[PDB]
């Protein structure tokens, strides 16, 4: 009788408060992780303590190989495996690091642009083909135009990714398939960054001069998944404080 | 006193009437502005009002621009305040809508397309900003701002003027906590060829459809959302000539 | 015969870099000016040495009012009265100053920020169509109309719907054969009323040479825009801000 | 001395008439190709017969792969060791074809989001690193409006937009300029029916016919001119009005 849903990247930060989210929505989740195995497993541990057989975890990596369409199929594959549907795809998992013009090349593009583009893509097709509310979330980028110095192919991923987004909703509108995208600004800051950057960023928020909390960002996923989102496809909600606004 | 209160513009018929009927049964109290549906805003105000009673007035004003308009944007903020005693919510529903081909007078259409669209939601904005806790304001956008129907330029202009509203006042009211978003709705309530059109089911959006959007805007789900236009158009922007 | 232009706001500074530029290239130009009568009939001078009865000027407040309508018909009026036709209409007049949501009325400033910018510029596309060969219009617009400056609501609100205009008119008057397009500076010659200081603060936002635009590299675009190399273009707005609004803040 | 142009996918249609103008500017020019080999080399000669020693073809393909970066650092590299120097780069060469969502999916992985955003990336990053300087990307006018069915190579040209957003701010402070093109409706395809043809051509509101190829490179030779040595980052529509035309 419950919905399902696939999270991808859901053993931490953003993807983690996604599926807690759906799952108190009233969900069950496939908590996809690539290396964060003690995570993923406890996370499903403490939904199931709540409501007894509604979390799996589901373990991949999403870099771009000649495997990754069966990776991808597997992590939809599991969904149906554990739960009998698969209503809802959320594509969170993110490789995020710099690219300068001027790991081999080829990791990195298979890293940037598989995890934040082809995986979609992949992920998208295989949701499609195995199938009510269904639609899919991506997790794209509020300052996708105004990007990061030396961001290159992870801009270029994110760029691909409200292709996709567009694409996928043009697509998949007559089989009742919505597909639409959150796009945060300054969310929960990389783990690896001093605290001095940190309010950096933060000083630019005009909305709080702050970050999202990831909660923020699932609130928005929650939304467009929602029964009052049936009108809504190919739609990306800035979920930024209003960064993406605020010139140089 | 604890019950926030919304103003909302256009509000006696279609989505106007949808958006102030969500947010009534949300908790809001509301004020149904009109400017010649008396009989309508004064019947859903009384079908409020029997449900809660003193939660819904209305109010009275063309919003066309003239020397005028600043002051009756001004009194419709202070018939929130006046009623309830604070104004939480602003919606910038109302619109005229017609074509204005290139090849009333061309200065009366600038004054209802322009000031209806932009000019009223830019004074209302002032007054309910000057006025000042969960505040927002939401902007009734379009969708197919950049695919335009063909001989409308006004109310064009009108629209991308909101989207410039929208964004420029959700920078500078951003240190005040007042969020400031957008609605685009693609073919909503029709004023068939355009049904067809649109990908997610072959249908215009009801009403409703379009007052879910801004209910989940002025809701503690989008605290965090300020300056982004949500369209509910069915994927209708996407599809190519 | 040569071709004839109209610019507005061609007295100094972009106006009449542009409009300088399209004498060069041999069109015959409308200087259209409102307060800067001198700069306007000494433009004019210069051009009409170097040729003969190439040049004239007309004044016009292009404020919003009732009577806008007849000061933008006739703009294009005189350059049919000047030159026998008119081939391409640039809106460069803008007026621009903060309008802070939280000196003149509101209604004034209106007038003024969405006149200038937005409604003139629909009253001389509405002009220039109905009196009607490369024929084309250039709305000079915005790179930062999306990341605006705080406290000028009105002022974007203007360029916002000269962008609309921009594209409805292309779409609209394509098939007369009527181009629309845009060019849209960043950062360029700055505001005379500021001081250097404030000029190099915006100077150095610039990735492409920590620079404003020279009117010039603002008028090339639109000689482009306007020349038989842009002939399949139309509802183009081209951004000339050396990267400007790809920087976040 | 003569400035140098490399052109990917030169031999035919766009790329042809592109590497025609640079060459009618004085660009000396390298047409790179993929299958077209002897469209290319009659290019070259016909370039040559009008200048001697102005036009090479330099052969690789674009699809993505391990060996991609050394090809794209190649096809630089010809430009320099034929020219001595390489002032543009235009990024013209490109896969299109459906991909539905409901060959291998990973060769077309390969081909479409290869030769459309990876070899761009690519070929930026080698013309830099060997380093009026200037790249122009050929986009599509009809990126947010796309053809159903056809995410992937939608995908590809929507990274594209990006990669020339971001490089144009990265290599800025090294005055190298990056934009792009964007084609709505242009030279059709060659099998493709009069009649389908005329669906399309119907379409424009300017003139109700698609841009030649010579109007497509009008626009890269602009960009690539003293006369935008401001504009960066700036994607020029070459479409008609097409893509603001609603449903
Ligand atoms: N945080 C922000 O400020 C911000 C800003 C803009 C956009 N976003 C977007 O919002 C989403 C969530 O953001 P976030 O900061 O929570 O992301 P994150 O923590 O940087 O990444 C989320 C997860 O992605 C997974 N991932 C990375 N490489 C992968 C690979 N090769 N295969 C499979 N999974 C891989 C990781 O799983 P394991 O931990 O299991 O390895 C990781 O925990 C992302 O799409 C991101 O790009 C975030
Ligand atoms: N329905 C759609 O397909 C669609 C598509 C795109 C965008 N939108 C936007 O969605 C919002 C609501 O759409 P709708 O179809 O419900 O609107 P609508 O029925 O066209 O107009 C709504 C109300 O605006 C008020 N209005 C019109 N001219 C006015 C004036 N001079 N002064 C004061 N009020 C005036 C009227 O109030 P009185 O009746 O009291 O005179 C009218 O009932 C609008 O902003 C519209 O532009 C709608
Ligand atoms: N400069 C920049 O950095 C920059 C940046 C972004 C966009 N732009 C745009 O590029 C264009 C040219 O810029 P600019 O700096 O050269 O413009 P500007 O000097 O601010 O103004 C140009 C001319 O506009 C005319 N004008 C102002 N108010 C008017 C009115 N009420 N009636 C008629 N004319 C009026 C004035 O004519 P008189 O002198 O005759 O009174 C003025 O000389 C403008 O449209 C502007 O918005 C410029
Ligand atoms: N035609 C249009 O209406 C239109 C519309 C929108 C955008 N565009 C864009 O404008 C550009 C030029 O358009 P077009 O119609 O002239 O292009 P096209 O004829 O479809 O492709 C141009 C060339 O791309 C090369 N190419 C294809 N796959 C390749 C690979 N794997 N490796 C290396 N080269 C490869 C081919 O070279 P060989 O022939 O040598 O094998 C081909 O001649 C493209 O970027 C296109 O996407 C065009
Ligand atoms: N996977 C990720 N995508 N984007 C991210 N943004 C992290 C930020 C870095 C600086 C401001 S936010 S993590
Ligand atoms: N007031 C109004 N603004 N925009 C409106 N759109 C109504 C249309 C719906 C479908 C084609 S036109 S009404
Ligand atoms: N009319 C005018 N519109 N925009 C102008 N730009 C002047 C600038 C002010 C700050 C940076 S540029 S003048
Ligand atoms: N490589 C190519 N990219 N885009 C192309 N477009 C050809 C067509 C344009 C419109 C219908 S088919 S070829």
């Amino acid at each position: 009788e419950a919905p399902a849903a696939v999270v991808t990247g859901a053993a931490k930060r953003i993807g983690r408060a996604i599926a807690v989210k759906l799952h108190q929505t009233g969900y069950r989740v496939v908590i996809h992780y690539h290396n964060s195995a003690e995570a993923a497993v406890s996370l499903a541990d403490e939904l199931n303590k709540e409501r007894s057989n509604t979390a799996v975890v589901c373990q991949a990596d999403l870099t771009n190989s000649n495997v990754l369409p069966a990776s991808c199929e597997e992590i939809i594959n599991s969904c149906f495996r554990a739960f009998g549907r698969c209503d809802v795809l959320v594509n969170n998992a993110s490789a995020f690091y710099p690219t300068p013009l001027v790991k081999t090349v080829e990791t990195q593009v298979a890293e940037l642009i598989g995890t934040n583009a082809i995986a979609p893509f992949l992920l998208t097709m295989s949701f499609a083909q195995r199938q009510s509310n269904l639609s899919i979330v991506n997790l794209c980028d509020a300052m996708v135009d105004q990007p990061c110095m030396a961001f290159s192919l992870y801009n270029m991923g994110k760029h691909a990714l409200v292709g996709l987004t567009q694409s996928a909703a043009l697509e998949l509108a007559p089989y009742g398939i919505r597909v639409n995208g959150v796009a945060p600004g300054v969310s929960l800051l990389p783990v690896a960054m001093g605290e001095e950057e940190k309010d950096k960023w933060r000083r630019k928020v005009p909305l709080g001069r702050r970050e999202a909390s990831a909660e923020q960002i699932a609130d928005a996923v929650i939304f467009l998944v929602s029964g009052s989102a049936q009108y809504i496809t190919g739609s990306i909600i800035k979920v930024d404080g209003g960064l993406s606004l605020v010139h140089a």
